[PDB]
Formats: C-alpha cells, structure tokens, sequence
C-alpha cells in the first residue's frame, strides 16, 4: 500500500485545449475539438494541434538553426516536460543532479525523414533524454513506444522504479503528431488525434514530506501482451481480464470502491466490445452490485491520440477528482445487468462516506502491449510579495498576463500560497518585476497597471545586467535580515528584481504557506521548420 | 535478488552462433572487413564495418508468415525473430511449454532504415515473439541507441525480481542498411542480433534449467548535462558503477573481469577507465586485479546489441574458465589491467568469478550489471533420439548441425541430449528417430541417415489407434518400462505424442544447450 505514487506536477497540450485548465473547461462543457483536415498541413478527421512548429530554443540553450532540424515532437515535449516541473514547483536549481527518470511515449519519426532528402539528432533516445541534458537530471531517460499504450506503459515502468527506490523523481509523458498523411492513416475508424503531456511522479512519503502539491495517488498498475490474437491489431478478451485481475488482487483493490474507468476505447471500434466484458466479467467476478462505475473517454473529445492518449486519461481523471465532478463522454452490451454505466452527464462525483474516490485507467496499442494503472484521490490533511521573472521582457510581460487571467478566473486562490510559489517555485530570470498585495483585488490592479504602464507605487521591475550592490557585505546583510523580520516587502522586491538572492524561507516564521499550481512559463512563440 | 540465464543466441560478424563467437574470441580473431559493393559503393560517401551475412535471409513459413510479407519486413525485425526463438530453444522451452506464459520482451533498437527504403515500427518488432509463440508478458522495444539491449536487461531483472513476470526473452538487433545511418553512429560501427532467457534463480533451479550464469546486480542512469550530448559524465559513470556495489552488497575485489564499453582508444574511453578505476579504489589498495576488454575490439562497436553481444561474451568465458584477448592512464597503480593473452580465469580457493558489463550510449543513458559464474551441485545404455523440422531439407539440414556438434563434442552427455531433443524441442512434422548408445554409434546413425543407406536403424516419417484403445495405450507403457524404444521410436516418428517423462525412473536426465532450429535460408528483399 504504501507503494504509493503521487502526482505532483501535470502539464498537457491538446487538441482545442494549450493548457490543462483549458482542457478542463473543454470537458466540462463536452467540446469536441475533433476538426477536418486543412491544405496548410496536406477518414477526413483529425484532432489536432495548433503551431506545432512554435518553440523558444533560446530558453533551452539551442541555436535557432538547430531548431529547424528539431522533429517538433521533441520540441513540444521539451516545453510541456518543462512546464509540469514547474506545474510541481520544482526549477532548474531544485531538480540539478537530481534523480529523475524520464520516460516518453513515442511511436513516429517522420520529421527526420523529411530532413535526409537534405541531409542523430532525431532518434527516440535523444527525444527521451533532451530534457534530462537541458536540466541535469541523472535517472534512466528512456523512450517507449508501445504504439498507443505507450505514455501509460511509461508510467508503469517509472512507479516501479520509484517503488524499488532507483529513482527519487520520474517525469512520464506521451507525445503524437501526425507530419504525413501515411502517418495519419497508419492510425485508422480511430479519429486520430495528437497530443503532448507530462506527469511528474514522486513516493508518496516523499511527496509529504517536501510539502509538494499531490493531485492523486497511483495504487496500482501493470502491464502485459495480448499474445496470439486473430491478428496483430486484434484484442484478448483474457489478456484483458488478467492484467485487470492481477493488478487488482496484487494491490488488494476490490472493484466496488472503483467508481469511474477511462476506457482505451471510445465504445464505436471493432475491439470496444470485448474491453467492456472483460473490465464487467472482472468486476463481477467479485460483485453483485449494478451500474456503480461510471465509464467514458477523452478520446471522444480529442481524437485517438495514439502514445499521449495515456497521459490525456490520467490528466482527465485527475482533474474529474480534483473537482469531485464526472463529465460527459461523446456519442458513446447490457449495461443495466453490469457493474458499469455510460456517463453522459455533468455531474458531482460522489462517495460513499468520506472513502477516496477511485479510477483505472486504460490504454490497449496495435502490437498488443496493454496497461491499466488505479488512482486514488488524495485526501489532505488539511501583504505578500508577489515576484516574476522571464528570459526576454516579451515573455514577462505574457507571464504577468496569464497570471492576471488566472487570478481572474480564480475567485478561491490563496494570496500567500501564490506568492510563495512564485518565490520558491520559480527560477529567477534576467527580466523581473516584483509587488506587493494584501487583497485579490490589489493583486488584479498591480498587474493591469504593470501591463498598462499606469505608475504605481507598490510595483518594482528590472534587468539582471551585472548589478552594483554592495550587500552581496557583513553589516548590510544584517539590515537586510532586520528588513525582512520587519516585513518591508518593498526593500526586498526592490533589490529582488536588482539580481539579488533572496532566501524566501527567512519571510515565515510560524507559519509556512505551501506550494500551488499557477501557469507555466509562457515560451516565445517563434517558428521553425525545415530549412 | 539472483536472475539465472538459462538460454541465448547470438549471430554476430563472423559469427553465426555462439559457438563460433567462442572459437572466434579464443582465437583472438577480428571479423571487421572492407565494405563490399553489394551492399553499397563506399567510394561514393571511414570504410570498414562489423558485418552480418545474408542479412536477408528468412524463414517465413516457419512463422506463418507469408512470404510476399517478408519481403516487406525490415531484417532486424526478422533475424531478431529467429535469433530470439532460438534462444528459447537453446534454454530447452518450445511453443507447448511457452503457450501462455507471462515471457516478457525486452528487445534493444535504434534504426528504422528499411521501412523509410520501402509493420516496421519498434512496438512491432519486440511484439513479434510474443504474438508467434503467444507469450503474455509485455512485450516493448528500448531505444537508448548502444546502451540499449543492457537498459531491457536491466528492465527485465526488475519485472521478474517483482514477480510481474516469471520468464524474459532480452535481446538486441542493430544492421545498418544505408551509408547515412553508418556514417553518423560513426560520429568501426558494428552489426549484430542476439537474446538472452532469464528466470529468477529459484524457477531455474526447481525447473532443472541449465544455469549459464547469475546476473547479481544491475543499474541504469543518465549523464545529464554533459559538454554535448554524445560526450559521457565521468560522475554519472562513478554513481552508477558505485550505486550498483553498494546497493547488493558487491565488493569490488570479487570482480576480476570488466567487459567495458569502449575499446579504449577512442574519446570517451580515458573517462571510463578513470571512473571504474576510482570506484573500485575506493574500496581496496589492491592492484591490478581485475582484467578489462572489449568484444568492440573483435566484431565492431555493435550498436543495441552491444550489451547482449558483452553478456554472452562473460558468460562463455565464464563457462570455460577462460579470460580471452582485447585486440589492440597508468595501469600500475590502478585495480586494472589490460588482458591481452588467452589464460585460465583464476579465482581464489573455492570462489565463484565475477564480472561486470558496461553499456552507454549517444544519449546518455548508462546501463552496468555484475554476473556471477553459477556452480552447481554435484549430480547423482541405449537412448533415443529424436529430430524433427517443417520441411525435410531442414530436417536433414537439423541432422547434418547434431552431427556437427557431436563430433566436436567429445564429452556430451548422450543421455542429457536425448533426453533435451525429447523434451526441449518441439515434435514438427518431418520427423525422425533412432537408437544409440555411445557417441560413436550416434554419429554412424546421423552419417547414415544422411547418406540415405538403407539401415533399418534409422526410423524416418512425415505425419495410430494408440489414442483411442484402452488396452493399445496399456500395451505402449508396457514397452516403455521393458525399454523396447524401436517401438517408441516407430510411433513417434508417425505422429504419437509420447509421454517422455516415463522413460525415466529414478534418475531423470538434464535438458542441455544443443544447436537449435536451422531456418531455410530463403531470401526476401524489397518488393
């Protein structure tokens, strides 16, 4: 049991949705982002994302002409990778030489095709360890390519590494675009869909014991191969049923406390009926009990999204949790004699009597690799100094914007968690600004008048360069320290946003706020292809 | 806690088996040669490589696989096919014994030349063996380009260790198809395929496998930020290698042998030395105990399949008791040498040798496992053998490959080896049989059966009221106890499946390496 994995970071592109917020509110209103196919890129249908040919090399210390070369998978990996760490709260600094494991969904390798006609930079290997070089992480960096189970074979893989005590960290995550038409086609009527996220994993004691944010706990997993089946791309109903069972009994996890499964399959495919006996017959191998387990799939939503279609589900489930809120899955056997029920609607998501809720999730690929892993909600025991910092002050200037829409959005946030994370949580960039707020409503007006360049007091900005100050010795230390004890938040943003180190700890005494999701750093959005 | 190594095959540059891989390696022979024009004009795009023959040769039927397919099917897909079977075979397990287990797959590869050239995607690949012979473990290909088949082997140990799995089939495939792929691993690039069975060590002993070795620790990492990416971290070499010995409890002066990644003459090759030399040192004062190589030396810097290429390179040196040269910092004061002689592997009264493989790779993901030689206990007439293939040219092909082996041989158990053609490999339909009870005698039959003289010793079909009579199947035991194994022999060849195990009283013989399925050598290429 106390094989727990929590989750502590996500970030996720897809279809219709830049960031996981989007995607939520892309599910709660049941949006289907699935489009035609337009000429700028060459059935008819496809999920899809928007510039994919968008990256901020200069962020990751590669040239501009490097890019180019760059398969774009590797490219929106490396951001969304990036961006879950920071989701977590974790930076350059906190993650130097730490034991982190990669592990990346990824099933195509088009891009480098279309440069040798030009012209390694484009192998699988190298798409699994640019993170791991850019950050200095030292776990195993690994690519996998399962074909459509792959973002979730990863998983598997990295919660046993973190079980055995070989790594302290993973980052798991999927990625898929389809460059060709023979790409697309390879899938499929599967709507193919493309799609990026990541995950970031620790043990759960560990997750406690550094004060992380844990959106969910994984309880169980495993993965097997269908074997023989009529067919490579066909199903086994038994291969099915066993993996199910086997997590089951080795996790101790009795399938009533199960309440939502995010299915591989949409309901609609060739294959979609033997997945819904087999996950029922298991069930009811240990039940009487009718319709308690809500089922449904994002696949509905953004397309089969192939080696991210892993990642997609447990990022949708997580965010269901999250918000103790089912949402609907799109235009989906006798259900009424089953365990099982087709949610269609927008609703709570409710327990019995203070129990966590429970999820699987599922993800079957074409060459018969399977995976299912079990969540578990997470049940807590439950003026500041606002600071952001950028590479280049365009990037700024759209950071301090998406943190206003955020706080707009976010009638709830705790003033003083954000700021912390903003302190803590973030790497101090050349380009800064700094204020102070007491209230939600202080907080909007410093950042509309930071963007509107409406004078304002409480507000502080400036470029690193290679600043003079004098404190970096003995007795101008000591003040700094009586102007903190004192809270004169002024005289630490002011020299903040100078260059100087701050030791954010020093700001709480009895009290120590705690780290928070808030949006990511906001990469340039410049354009690359081939040369 | 111990993994067993209970199968493996390799084909590699002047290699076509693992028993030429020893003779090779004894020999000190190098197999790198000048690229020839069949392959491609050098002259057109340095020049030499460590190369497979007959790179499109394959057995499709075998497989039930069309052969209009084969043609579209990249040849490391193929030849891993036929190598990852074979090791099965060599373990002594066929497709009755395998059906439905949970064997996982763990299958090292970095290019994907052919399909581009023309199903061929890495997923399918490693997925091949699991869907032919209907294994049930995952089944996932590793790209972490050299370091690969090492990574799988790493993965494996950790799935059987927790009981997720209770057999692995690991292996690595690398060819290199067009001049592009050559040219950049280049920034003596070499090819290979080869698999290796792993069991924990407890199932291999109650199964009555036989034991090539233990692999008793294992670890994988990154070098991370490093002064461009295919440039290794001497710290992430020293945490690995010292992670390993202290998580399991490994002292470095029980290791006398390290198979190292580098041959030791190129870039990264002073940081490798440095880093296993320090770690090592860190422990003792003692010197220049411990001989380092490099198969590299012999066959090429072969790719993802270095790692499996390494294993079984220790493993035979271990089997033999025999250290075997590398071809072509200061020593002195370091725990290591450079062991350039063909010499006995000595090991201090009693003690079982140890030996550490290293894999890294243009990505940086490391991988290093430590083996130890499996010593096991003591043990506590006419015999029956049997062959069979699909077709009766690799029957005969199967006779001519035993004869082969016999003949160089001297000292094979016959009663062991009958008692594996019985038990360890599968009844197919060209079948033959005969009795013999020495060596010499076995040799006659297989010379005469493949002279075709007419001998009346040899029984010979291509496929039995046995199965239905109540009193017949009585009558078949009753031969079976009075050893009348002409009668056995007659109706086997026909089609009767026979229960070997009564053959055997009190004392039950061992299932042993013997050659394993020779494929039709049919070739396929580009549609």
């Amino acid at each position: 049991p106390e094989d727990a994995i929590a989750i502590v970071g996500m970030s996720g592109r897809y279809p219709g949705a830049r960031n996981v917020r989007e995607y939520w509110d892309n599910l709660v209103h049941a949006r289907n982002a699935i489009r035609d196919i337009p000429t700028s890129r060459w059935c008819k249908s496809m999920g899809m994302l928007d510039d994919i040919e968008h990256f901020d090399p200069l962020f990751f210390n590669i040239p501009p002409s490097e890019a180019e070369l760059m398969d774009p998978q590797h490219r929106i990996f490396l951001q969304e990778g990036y961006k879950a760490f920071e989701d977590a709260g974790y930076n350059a600094r906190t993650l130097n030489e730490k034991k982190c494991g990669v592990y990346l969904g990824i099933m195509s390798n088009e891009y480098g095709v279309m440069l040798n006609r030009q012209s390694t930079g484009n192998s699988f290997a190298i798409a699994a360890a640019r993170i791991p070089y850019f950050l200095n992480l030292k776990g195993p960096a690994i690519p996998i390519d399962t074909a459509s189970s792959s973002s979730l074979v990863g998983t598997h893989l990295a919660r046993q590494a973190l079980i055995n005590k070989e790594i302290d960290m993973a980052l798991v995550g999927g990625v898929s675009l389809y460059l060709t038409p023979e790409s697309y086609m390879s899938m499929c009527g599967f709507v193919p869909g493309e799609g990026a996220g990541a995950l970031v994993l620790k043990r759960l004691k560990d997750a406690e014991a550094d004060r992380d944010h844990i959106y969910g706990i994984i309880i169980g997993s495993g993965i097997n191969q269908d074997g023989k089946t009529n067919g490579i791309t066909a199903p086994s109903a038994k291969s099915q049923m066993d993996l199910e069972r086997d997590i089951y009994e080795t996790y101790g996890i009795h399938p009533e406390s199960i309440s939502y499964v995010e299915m591989h399959g949409t309901g609609t495919k060739q294959g979609d009926p033997i997945e819904l006996e087999a996950l029922s017959t298991v069930f009811q191998e240990k039940t009487d009990k009718k319709q308690f387990c809500a089922i449904g799939s994002v696949k509905s939503n953004i397309g089969h999204t192939s080696a991210a279609a892993g990642v997609a589900g447990v990022q949708k489930v997580l965010l269901c949790m999250n918000h103790k809120t089912l949402v609907p899955t799109l235009n989906f056997f006798e259900f009424e004699h089953s365990p099982l029920y087709v949610n269609t609607e927008l609703k709570p998501w409710e327990t019995a009597d203070g129990k966590p809720r429970r999820a699987c999730v599922s993800s079957f690929g074409y060459s018969g690799t399977n995976a299912h892993i079990v969540i578990e909600e997470y049940q807590p025991e439950k003026s500041a100094l606002f600071v952001l910092s950028a590479k280049k002050e365009k990037q700024l200037k759209a950071y301090a914007e998406a943190m206003k829409d955020f706080v707009t959005s976010n009638e709830d946030i705790d003033l003083e968690d954000m700021a912390y994370t903003l302190q803590t949580g973030r790497e101090a960039m050349d380009y800064r600004m700094a204020f102070l707020a007491d209230s939600r409503e202080m907080l909007i007006k410093a950042l509309d008048d930071y963007l509107a360049e409406m004078p304002n007091g409480s507000i502080f900005a400036a470029h690193v360069k290679t600043k003079k100050s004098e404190i970096k010795d003995h007795d101008a230390k000591a003040l700094l320290q009586t102007w903190i004890e004192k809270k004169r938040l002024e005289k630490v943003a002011e020299l903040w946003v100078k260059g100087l180190q701050i030791d954010w700890n020093k700001l709480y005494g009895e009290y120590t706020p705690r780290r928070i999701s808030l949006p990511a750093y906001p990469f340039a959005e410049e354009y690359y292809w081939l040369p």
